[PDB]
Order: structure tokens, then sequence, then C-alpha cells
């Protein structure tokens, strides 16, 4: 059944860590907020997360879904980070472009 | 008999996870709602779900119908997600287009 | 004798699952109803069901007429659904066209 399973697929079982910050700030402003920066950046952040999503999801596929086994998992987390930080490049570049425009 | 069997086919035994969110928000507004966003987006969401439906349904065919066997099913769920997230691309692009228009 | 046998043929022993919803809503409004959507959509729904009927009936011919043998029948039901959902495409497209006109 698609219930919570293909919806899990829809979420990639969890969105990329960018959308974690996105959703936290999203709730914080859904309270109320006049922030010019966080008026409508929700659309952009996921749109940027697109190209990253393939790599991050596949790199989490073979990686453990718990990630609470050990802090030593940071190395495998860092093995993923070898290009996840190359994506963080794009993330911060998107931050620069958002600030500029 | 078509009863709950070809109707199951009509629903694909469950609609794509997009329509899960669609129907939840649908009930929430059927209570009552003036939301400009959720006045009549029901038509669009299924229409978008069309092209995705073939892939998602066939990818759920050989996949288990329970999906409550293990959280480890996320990997096979993620094996489906390899292109299900490519469809999530289209989903969020549709969100962008809906917001723009 | 044609009695309940060629009448069974006339009904295809049961109409396609579209007409199940059609007849349920039909009774619900035969009670009474001012619904602009469900004033006279009975004609269209069967007319749309035409092209689907050949495939669905033949796909139910070799399939069991009980369909209460197992929930596992969903897979064979889903084997039928491989193109039954391709027909659900047409079904929802017809819904879109009905809403537009």
């Amino acid at each position: 059944n698609h219930y919570a399973s293909k919806k899990s697929a829809a979420e990639s079982m969890l969105d990329i860590a960018l959308l974690m910050a996105n959703a936290s700030q999203l709730k914080a402003v859904v309270e109320q907020g006049p922030s010019f920066a966080f008026y409508v950046p929700l659309v952009v952040l996921i749109s940027i997360s697109l190209v990253l999503q393939i790599g991050v999801g596949v790199l989490l596929i073979f990686l453990v879904k718990y990630d609470l086994n050990n802090p030593a998992k940071h190395a495998k987390l860092d093995f993923l980070n070898n290009l996840a930080t190359g994506l963080v490049f794009i993330i911060v570049v998107v931050n620069i472009f958002i600030t500029a425009f």
C-alpha cells in the first residue's frame, strides 16, 4: 500500500537535511513572521534540493536508516560527505544568489 | 466482480501518495475553508499524478502490498524512490507552477 | 435462455467499476438532488466506459468471478491493473473534461 510507504518514497523516507532546516524555520514563521528573507523561500529550497536528492538518497540507501549506532558513523557519514559537501557548495551558492536577488 | 476489485483497479488499490495528502487536506477543507491555494487544486493534483501513476503502480506491483514487514523495506522503497524522487521533482515543479499562476 | 444470461452478457455480468460508483451516486441522487455535477452525468460515464469495457471484461474472463479467494488476488488484480490504471488515466481525464465544460 502507498500509505506511509509510497508516501515514504515521496518524502525519500526523510527529506534532505536542507528541508529539515526549511521545515523548522517554516513552523517558526507559520507562527507569524514578517521576515523578508523567509517570506517565500520554501519553493526555492526544495527546488535546489532536487539535484542533490538523488545522490543523498542513494547514499543513504546502503547506509543505515538508524544512524544512532555510533558517532563513528560520522566517517561513513563523511564518506557520503565527500560529495555531500560538494553539494553544500551548491547550497551556500544558492544562499548567496538568494541574498543577491 | 468489479465490486471492490475493479474499483480497486480504479484506485490502483491505493492512489499515489500525492493523493493521500490531497485527500487529507480535502477533508480538512470539506469541513470548511476559504484557502485560496486549496479552493480547487484537487483537479490538478490527480492530473499531475497521471504520468507518475504508471511507474508508481507497477513499482508497487512486485513490491509487497503490506509494506509493514520491516523498516528495511525503505531500501526497496528507496529502490522505487530512485525514480520516485525523479517524479517528486515533477511534483514540486507543479507546486511552483501552481504558486506562480 | 437470455433471462439473466444474455442479460448477464448485457451487464458484462457486472458493469465496470466506474458504473458501480455511477449507480451508487445514482441512487443517492434518485432520492433527490440539485447537484449541478450529478444532474445528468450518467450518459457520459457509460459512454466513457465503452472503450474500457472490452479490456476489463476480457481481463476478468480468465480471472476468477469470485475475487474473494484472497487479498493476494490483488496482484492478479494488479496484473489487470497494469492497463486498468492506464484506463484510469482516461477516467480522470474525463473527470477533468467534465469539470471544464
